[PDB]
C-alpha cells in the first residue's frame, strides 16, 4: 500500500514538503462542484503538491439534481480536473454522495442516477482520454444506484470507510484503487491507501 491524502478549501494550511517527508505520495484537491463552484484553494494546493514531488489529481462534488452530468465533466475538466500523461497526474475523481443540502438521493431515481454517472464518465474520458476515479461509499451507492456494476470495469474505486477494515465493496469492483479511512490527515484533510506499489500508481497516473 502507499500512503496519501485528501484536502479542500476547509483545509487553510498544507506543508507538502512536510507531506512528503511524512511519507504521502498522492493527493487528491478539491476543484469543483456543481457548475458555479470553483474551489479559491485548489491553485495553491495543486501547485504546492507539484513543487514537493507529489503525484495528484482533482475532484468533482457531484451535484446530481443541478445539472447534467456532461455539464459537471466539463465544468470540472475546465477547472482543474484537466490531465496530462507526465507521470503525477491522477484521473479526476468523482465525489458522488449523500446530499450536502437535502435528501441523500438528490431526489432521482436509482436508473436517472446511473444514467447522469455514466454521462458525467462518459463526457469526462471524451474530454481528458481518462475514465474517472469514483469516490463513494457502499451504503450511498446501494440506496442511490441500487448498488450499480456498471462503472466498476472503467473507473477505479475511491472508497470511503473510516474503520480498522475497508469493509464491503459496490457491486462490480473486485478491489478498491483508494480507501479513505480518516478524517484525520495530520495537517487537515482525509487519509488514503492506494492500493498497489509504486509503479502501479505510476501506471494509474500514466493510463496504462
Amino acid at each position: 500500500r502507499i500512503p496519501g491524502f485528501d484536502i479542500s478549501g476547509w483545509q487553510p494550511t498544507t506543508d507538502f514538503a512536510r507531506a512528503y517527508a511524512n511519507g504521502d505520495r498522492f493527493v487528491y484537491i478539491k476543484a469543483t462542484e456543481g457548475t458555479t463552484f470553483k474551489s479559491s484553494a485548489f491553485s495553491r494546493q495543486y501547485t504546492g503538491a507539484t513543487q514537493n514531488g507529489f503525484i495528484r489529481g482533482a475532484y468533482h462534488f457531484a451535484q446530481p439534481a443541478a445539472s447534467s452530468g456532461a455539464a459537471q465533466a466539463r465544468y470540472f475538466a475546465s477547472n482543474g480536473g484537466g490531465w496530462s500523461k507526465d507521470g503525477i497526474t491522477l484521473p479526476g475523481a468523482l465525489d458522488i454522495e449523500y446530499n450536502p443540502n437535502g435528501a441523500t438521493c438528490y431526489g432521482l431515481s436509482q436508473s436517472a442516477m446511473v444514467n447522469w454517472i455514466e454521462d458525467f464518465v462518459t463526457t469526462y474520458h471524451g474530454i481528458t482520454s481518462r475514465w474517472p476515479v469514483i469516490y463513494t461509499t457502499t451504503d450511498w451507492w446501494t440506496q442511490c444506484t441500487g448498488n450499480s456494476n456498471r462503472f466498476a470495469n472503467r473507473c477505479p474505486l475511491w472508497i470511503a470507510r473510516y474503520a480498522s477494515s475497508v469493509g464491503t465493496l459496490p457491486n462490480g469492483w473486485g478491489f478498491y484503487t483508494f480507501w479513505q479511512y480518516n478524517d484525520k490527515y495530520p495537517q487537515g484533510g482525509d487519509s488514503n491507501w492506494f492500493n498497489g506499489d509504486a509503479s502501479r500508481l505510476r501506471a494509474l497516473a500514466n493510463g496504462d
